[PDB]
């Protein structure tokens, strides 16, 4: 039994909801978070941007360190960090970014970092302004993850969008 309130079930190991992923830290506290990062770990927009706003800006200063002693994140890829007033951990995975010309088979890749971790709030990877189908999204997950993520959806139209088209 966790904390996360009103999801709908989609599967086995996937729960879903009409929510801001910012404010669903703020409330849950999970273990981990997971942000739509890049690899360069600028958190500018999206979910990202405002993980970053809601921690005042410590998420990028911490992730200017990484990048300075580590070098860039692959796409498909991921660290963990910290999760600062959101979460205890933050694991940043890069999704594709179609509109950067990636391969959408990264995807799938993406995702299989969440399987690292037995429970986590996560937003739809590649979706939003990372350009990608977000029913694929949905699907790759469901098909990819097999521990528990619950799913916070931002925009309230693609989130009925995506429950009534769901398989
Ligand atoms: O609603 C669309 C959804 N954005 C969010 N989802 C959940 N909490 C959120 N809080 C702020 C935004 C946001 C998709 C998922 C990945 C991504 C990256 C950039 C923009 C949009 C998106």
């Amino acid at each position: 039994v966790n904390s996360f309130s009103g999801y709908l079930k989609l599967t086995d190991n996937v729960y879903i909801k009409n929510a801001d992923i910012v404010e669903e830290a703020k409330k849950v506290k999970p273990t981990v978070v997971v942000n739509a990062a890049n690899v360069y770990l600028k958190h500018g927009g999206g979910v990202a941007g405002a993980l970053n706003k809601a921690t005042n800006n410590a998420m990028q200063v911490e992730s200017d360190d990484y990048i300075a002693t580590n070098g860039p994140l692959k796409v498909g890829g991921s660290c963990v960090l910290s999760g600062h007033n959101l979460a205890k951990h933050c694991l940043h995975v890069v999704g594709p970014n179609v509109n950067k010309g990636e391969d959408i088979q990264l995807l799938k890749s993406a995702y299989e970092n969440f399987n690292q971790h037995e429970v986590l709030l996560a937003p739809l990877l590649s979706a939003g302004i990372f350009g990608a189908d977000p029913i694929h999204s949905l699907r790759v997950c469901v098909d990819t993850v097999r521990t528990n993520v619950y799913l916070a959806v931002f925009d309230k139209n693609l989130y009925d969008k995506l429950v009534s088209s769901f398989l």
